[PDB]
């Protein structure tokens, strides 16, 4: 089964990281939620009620993104993955990407971050 | 096996959506397709009949996309695959991803979207 | 003089727009601030104090990007330079561009919007 | 007066062309309409009715770009400078940028076109 | 054995294509090519001689991208996959994909083609 | 008169540079042009012999940029304008920038270069 | 006289900025440079003498903005304009813009910064 | 297990290259690294100790991208997943991308480069 839902390149302003300074200033953080999710029964039916409906999606990441700050991008996805697998049965897993494209690292390149993939039990 | 037959980031105006508003207003729909072809026979050929012409999968999309507006991407999807699975053998399985980069969806993020893989029967 | 303090590509969700649709549903704004500035004096004193500070431009725009709904782009600018003005007397003239990227226009283009240069009195 | 209504990168597939091939086979057309327009009284007033509407100026630009196919973009651009300024008296001047991104030259490159600037009589 | 050598985006302008003006008109052809190479001896060595020299493989892909036209992607793909896997016996499998961005389709998209994966015998 | 006939991004591999090590491995040259034309009578007539056709300019300009190396940027700009202005009487003058993306300079940037500007005589 | 010299997008981590945390933290400076330089000469002889170096300017304008920390953009960019007008007598005029794509403002935009014009006494 | 830590598109300025010139002249590398890390204590403690600081990370893979000039990326990547692999037990397995944007290449393309991938033993 390889059907997905997801939400690309979603963006917050947050006060998460390991640093005083950083939970001081904050940055964007980047995030892509990837939901396994068999999209038949909808494909059918045309009946909303039968996906899960991006916009409650990110509607529960940008909660969990622009609340309290925590230090680390794994604690942030962890957070993430679990609510969105506690509140969507139909989602047989959760995969959780976060990019500090601006950190306090001294350099040039794109981005650096973490993804965690949870499925749901 | 892995060969395949693309088209990347078709884009169209349409009017799909749940929500009333969507449906009058319309948005623009990205959609890639990935088709799963043995193009050795082509290779080998050169002859534009041993293959599946892209030019015909793209009016395929197309009178989908640019059609009677539904409320599903998931459902929009389903009878893409559908119809390029039925009218080519060759496919071994089609791959249809649609994204939203402009929903009704209070934020900052790059598309929401779904993808489905439904092998030809 | 041909100095400027800048605020680029500053993006609001909002629900401005002459279409009840557009109301209800909303879109992404974008928005550019140039403003005509001797930064001279900074220049030489490094002291915050000479200059305008682009954070609390930033404000102003969102609290109009964000607030109440209108009909016009070229209200909404207006009401920005007009905003900008009053605040900053250094602020010899601000030019306010806002860009719908994604208007109820079925096609295919980059964004429209409306670009204005007023004068501070 | 520095106030202007714009409409960016607009793309049509079109036919235009001195070259045989080129009407037989088409390309994608991008199209940057720059309108001088006082926009004070809208500022103030807020009424749909102060202003000339992007709306009406995109379906002109479409009409003529996605109509009957001539040799040069030059023709083209002044048709549609032609058709804003007739219709619209409060257009003062339009500006018609249309580039041909890929025209049948051998080589690398980004676009090539041309711009003209039409004042309202 | 996941290590691979590759030239992301190499753009030529060719005159392939089924149809007869496309044959006279020409087009950029975008072309990636992956090699799976085992990199272990060369990481240790040093030697440029332990491995397969990427602007070796450019020649190629250019050689026959610029070269005598044909009518599919596929044929062209088929021709590079096998002159790389016959040059070099230490690419175990070569993956080519050739899109054409902008092909004689009346639409708005990023690109279509195709991608072939070929083990070398 | 504010008409013009572009071509922008045009790309070429050369061997220009005042530096050994440059005219020996090469690198990529950008370069844009833009040529201040009277296009009143083309937008009329729609007959190619009214204009200054792009095709040509870009032979022009690539004849100069994949031929003898030279070693400054400023030499190369001035033999196209020279170039375009003598062979081209409707065009009135000629502004020709050419970039180095990637000079021998340890750095991160987007490019070094220079854009000149001739009237034609 | 509009000929120029430029070097665009230099990016410098730096520790510039009126924040304490800033300053600790730091973040990437973007800098475009634009000399107006009469290029004729060089033009005529290809005598890198004849010119000013891009390299020579580059390391500049790095020195100063990887150098200590200052409160201002406006100040960075004042010893920049300075130090590339005191050097060369060729550069009649010096603009510098300097670019804080991500500042300590919560928000979502593509930048903001300041932009001076300084003629060489 | 599907966890990454990742850090994507770092650019140094560095001397590699079998040819000699590179060495002389340099060129921008850019580098990839993905490390299958088991990230969910670090989801659980929120302590920046149960996991991998991508700042340490990035140190690492700079100071063998800014060091002793190599012939091969081959090589480099070589040195950094045994330098990753061998400071952080945590880490199952380094992937490694490194990709010449501008390498001596007489052509038009995207880069070129090598990816490889290495079991922390």
């Amino acid at each position: 089964m390889q059907d997905t839902i997801f939400l690309k390149g979603m963006r917050f302003y947050g006060y998460h990281g390991a640093l005083s300074a950083e939970n001081e200033i904050g940055q964007i953080f980047k995030v892509d939620v990837t939901l396994k999710v068999d999209l038949s029964e909808a494909g059918r039916t045309d009946n909303v009620i039968d996906t899960v409906h991006y916009g409650e999606v990110f509607e529960e990441v940008k909660s969990i993104m622009e609340g309290k700050a925590v230090n680390l991008l794994e604690h942030l996805a962890e957070r993430i993955a679990n609510r969105i697998n506690s509140q969507y049965n139909r989602v047989m897993e959760t995969k959780v990407r976060i990019t500090k494209e601006n950190p306090p690292i001294p350099g040039h390149y794109d981005g650096v971050g973490i993804e965690i993939v949870r499925e749901n039990k």
